[PDB]
């Protein structure tokens, strides 16, 4: 696990910190009570009433990641506020320096990202109960009725469904170099199987998230400030950085999961020109460095796709296509989500720009079938 891939939860953080050192009890309070400090308005002030606390008292990883989640959740709330059109272009040097320093340690950007607000932002209610929606809960939200539990948790639950496939991958590459056909064939079907499993889990998002509430409320606090005509120049990290600085928002578009399998199955997303590829390449910078590296390792390994074609073996061809189909299925569904949770709400040219981007990626994935 030098790629930080759990056998159980994959790219997620197997059971993150709930509690910070006391030195940072200031930080934990503002964070822990965000529904109230915005719904009141003494958040923006209470952030000003705060020391430039040091980073050094954060001993281990899980601490730094909670610290990133806390500092992250806090930073989104200050900058956006009520999220009604009253924004900051200035961030205090009580927060900017300790968040900017931390986000050089972990080589993440100083913005709330998927890694923070999904992978590191979850808890188990009853330790010795399964991993199901009912028996889990997030660490931090922004407002009430935003359905932050819905989004973060179901996102996470899909990450975990994928873990079941990601642990097969070692087998795939071994079988390939050992020229062990039957093994490889199995391995490929198991991956298809588990990605089919992961789609069912994707359905849960209807059950646990409201469209109007997502689009209206939570979408705002996840949104960053690149090409964002409310901070058109950017956000200023007072103290740390001389100028304003552009960094992009924290979608599930920052996940490693889809990309992981794009690479495994030799789907050249990040090749070609275009904003489709450029986006997908750009997103890797918002993933933990371990995970960036894991994807890089997959690319380095020999091509599954090439192997399969080289063999003249309908069994493999089939199992390969199974995996590809599972991945298209997932994306074809993601689209239905976006329609329901963005397109429709947003009517109550940017709209079709988004969908064409997603359909490009879907299509690229489709184009990789052998059938
Ligand atoms: C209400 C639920 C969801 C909405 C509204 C939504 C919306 C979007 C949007 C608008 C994008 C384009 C990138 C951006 O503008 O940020 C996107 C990309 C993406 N989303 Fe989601 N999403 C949702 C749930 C999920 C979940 C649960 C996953 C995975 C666990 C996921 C995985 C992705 C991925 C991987 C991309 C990058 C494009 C790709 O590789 O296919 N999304 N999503």
């Amino acid at each position: 696990k030098e790629y930080h891939i759990d056998e159980e939860v994959g790219f997620a953080l197997p059971n993150p910190q709930e509690n910070l050192p006391d030195f940072y009890n200031d930080w934990m309070f503002i964070a822990k009570h965000l529904p109230d400090l915005i719904e009141s308005g003494q958040l923006r002030e209470r952030v000003e009433k705060l020391n430039m606390l040091s980073i050094d008292h954060l001993t281990d990883h899980k601490s730094q990641r909670l610290a990133r989640l806390v500092l992250g959740c806090i930073t989104m709330a200050y900058v956006w506020g009520k999220g009604h059109g009253d924004v900051r272009k200035v961030l205090p040097r009580n927060i900017a320096v300790p968040y900017c320093q931390l986000s050089k340690k972990l080589e993440l950007p100083p913005i709330l990202v998927y890694a923070d607000c999904v992978l590191a932002n979850w808890k188990k209610k009853d330790p010795n109960k399964p991993l199901t929606y009912e028996n889990m809960d997030v660490l931090f939200s922004f407002r009430d009725g935003d359905c932050s539990k819905g989004f973060f948790l179901v996102s996470l639950l899909v990450e975990i469904a994928a873990a079941s496939a990601i642990k097969v991958i070692p087998t795939v590459f071994k079988a390939m170099q050992m020229q062990e056909r039957d093994t490889l064939l199995k391995a490929l079907l198991e991956i298809a199987s588990c990605l089919e499993k992961a789609l069912q889990v994707f359905h849960q998002i209807h059950d646990h998230v409201n469209p109007k509430a997502f689009f209206s409320v939570l979408r705002i606090y996840l949104s960053g400030w690149k090409g964002n005509p409310q901070l058109s120049d950017g956000l200023v990290y007072e103290g740390f950085w001389e100028d304003p600085k552009e960094f992009a928002g924290g979608s599930a578009g920052q996940s490693s999961v889809f990309q992981c399998f794009d690479v495994l199955l030799g789907i050249q997303q990040t090749a070609g020109g275009g904003h489709a590829a450029q986006f997908l390449q750009d997103m890797r910078r918002y993933m933990p460095p371990a995970h960036r590296n894991f994807l890089c390792s997959l690319e380095s390994n020999p091509s599954v796709r090439e192997f399969v074609l080289s063999k003249g073996d309908a069994g493999l061809r089939e199992a390969y296509d199974a995996c590809v189909k599972a991945l298209v299925s997932l994306r074809s569904y993601h689209l239905q989500i976006v329609t329901k949770y963005i397109l429709i709400p947003a009517s109550q040219t940017g709209g079709t720009d988004l969908m064409n981007f997603l359909k490009t990626v879907r299509s690229t994935t489709e184009k990789s079938l052998l059938k």
